[PDB]
C-alpha cells in the first residue's frame, strides 16, 4: 500500500513578491535578528535584482513566510535569503514546504544552477552538517555605540592609547574599486588562497566566488575597501555602505557592517578603525549596530580594542558565520 498524498483544509498558495506585500511582510518580520534585520531596507531593491525571486506563502490569502532565491556565481550558484515565518504559523512545517517549493522553481527556472550556498549564525547540528558543505567561518563581533560620543571622544581616546604606547594605528592603503584595485586583489590566486576565508568573498552575510561576474555586482554596491599592503596584501576590509535597521523602534538606528579577511590582527585593528573614522560622521546623532566579521583567532583581541580601546559597548558573547553549500540535485 502507498501513502496518500494528503490534503490541507487551508493549502499554501506560493507567489512571487510585489511591492504591494511590503507591509504583510513586516507584519511577520518582528524580532528577526533582535532587530539587525535588513529586509525592511532591502525589499524593494531586492524587487528590481535581475537574477533574484523573492517567494512568498500565503495561508487564506494573507503572507505567512517568505524566501528570497538569487543566481550568482555565473549560474552555478544560488543564494538563498531571508527565510522567515509569521511567529503565528512556526512549528507547523511552512518553511519546509516554502523551501520545498523554492527548490522546485530554482530547478524549473534555473536549470544550469549546480548548487545552493546560504549563510548561517546558529550552531550546525547533526542534521545541518550532513546536509551541507562548510566553505568557511567567520568570528562575528558586535558592539553598539552612539556615533556623536564616539565622534566627540575618539580622539582622546586615541591619545591616550598612543601616549601609553598601548595603540597606534598602523599605516593603511587606498583601494579604489573604480580604479581596478578591488579586481587586482581579488583575482589574485594568492589573495584567493591566503587571504579570503574559503577562497570566499562574504560582503553583507551574501557570499560570492572571486570572479569578474561576481566583482560587477559587488561594484554596483559603493563599498569601501581598504587594504594593509596593495604590494604584498595581508588583510583586506570590506565595509558596506549603513542602512536603517528596525532595531529600538525609532528609527535611530543602523547597521554598519564591515568583513575583514586576513590573520594581521593589528591590521584589522587599524583597518576597523578606519572604517569607524569614515562612517561616524554621516551617523552623527544616530545609534549604530557595528557587526564585525572577522577570522576567530582575532575576536578577543578585537572585542578588546573596540570595548577597552574605543569605549563601544559589546552586544553579546562570541558567535560564528557559517558559509554552507548543498548539491542542487543531490
Ligand atoms: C527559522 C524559521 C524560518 C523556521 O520556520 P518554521 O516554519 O518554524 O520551521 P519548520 O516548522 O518548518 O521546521 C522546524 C525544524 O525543523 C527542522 N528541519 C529539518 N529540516 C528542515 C527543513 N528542510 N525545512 C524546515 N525545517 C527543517 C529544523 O531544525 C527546524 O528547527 P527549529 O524548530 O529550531 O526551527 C522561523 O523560526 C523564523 O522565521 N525565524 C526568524 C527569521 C530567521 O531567523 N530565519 C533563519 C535565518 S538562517
Ligand atoms: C530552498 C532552495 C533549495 C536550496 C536548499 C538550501 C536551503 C536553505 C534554507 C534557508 C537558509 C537560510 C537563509 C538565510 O536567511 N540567511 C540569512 C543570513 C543573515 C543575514 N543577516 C543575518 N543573517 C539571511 O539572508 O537573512
Amino acid at each position: 500500500m502507498k501513502l496518500e498524498p494528503e490534503a490541507e483544509a487551508e493549502p499554501l498558495d506560493f507567489v512571487v513578491a510585489t511591492e504591494r506585500e511590503f507591509e504583510e511582510v513586516l507584519a511577520i518580520s518582528g524580532g528577526i535578528y533582535g532587530g539587525l534585520d535588513y529586509l525592511p531596507s532591502r525589499y524593494h531593491s531586492w524587487l528590481r535584482d535581475p537574477d533574484r525571486t523573492v517567494v512568498l506563502a500565503k495561508r487564506n490569502g494573507g503572507v505567512i513566510a517568505l524566501e528570497s532565491v538569487n543566481v550568482i556565481d555565473a549560474g552555478e550558484t544560488v543564494l538563498v535569503e531571508g527565510l522567515r515565518v509569521a511567529p503565528w504559523e512556526r512549528g507547523k512545517g511552512v518553511a519546509g514546504l516554502l523551501q520545498r517549493f523554492c527548490s522546485q522553481l530554482v530547478k524549473r527556472q534555473h536549470p544550469g544552477v549546480k548548487v545552493a550556498r546560504l549563510t548561517r549564525d546558529d550552531q550546525l547540528g547533526p542534521r545541518e552538517l550532513k546536509k551541507y558543505r562548510l566553505i568557511t567561518k567567520q568570528g562575528i563581533l558586535l558592539v553598539r555605540f552612539n556615533a556623536s560620543a564616539l565622534l566627540a571622544g575618539l580622539g582622546a581616546r586615541l591619545a591616550a592609547l598612543r601616549t601609553s604606547g598601548t595603540f597606534s594605528p598602523l599605516p593603511t592603503e587606498a583601494v579604489s574599486e573604480a580604479g581596478g584595485d578591488v579586481a587586482r586583489l581579488l583575482l589574485s590566486p594568492s589573495v584567493q588562497r591566503d587571504v579570503l576565508p574559503g577562497g570566499t568573498i562574504i560582503q553583507d552575510w551574501q557570499p560570492y566566488r572571486p570572479s569578474e561576474s561576481n566583482l560587477r555586482l559587488l561594484a554596483a554596491k559603493g563599498l569601501e575597501w581598504r587594504v594593509d599592503s596593495r604590494a604584498r596584501p595581508r588583510v583586506l576590509t570590506l565595509c558596506t555602505r549603513p542602512f536603517p535597521i528596525p532595531h529600538g523602534g525609532d528609527g535611530t538606528w543602523r547597521y554598519l557592517n564591515i568583513d575583514a579577511f586576513g590573520s594581521d590582527g593589528a591590521q584589522v585593528q587599524s583597518q576597523l578603525l578606519w572604517h569607524l573614522q569614515r562612517q561616524a560622521p554621516r551617523l552623527v546623532g544616530l545609534n549604530v549596530m557595528c557587526q564585525l566579521f572577522l577570522e576567530p583567532q582575532l575576536w578577543s583581541q578585537l572585542a578588546d580594542f573596540c570595548q577597552v580601546g574605543l569605549g563601544l559597548e559589546l552586544v553579546k558573547g562570541y558567535t560564528e558565520q557559517y558559509l554552507l553549500e548543498a548539491d542542487i540535485h543531490h
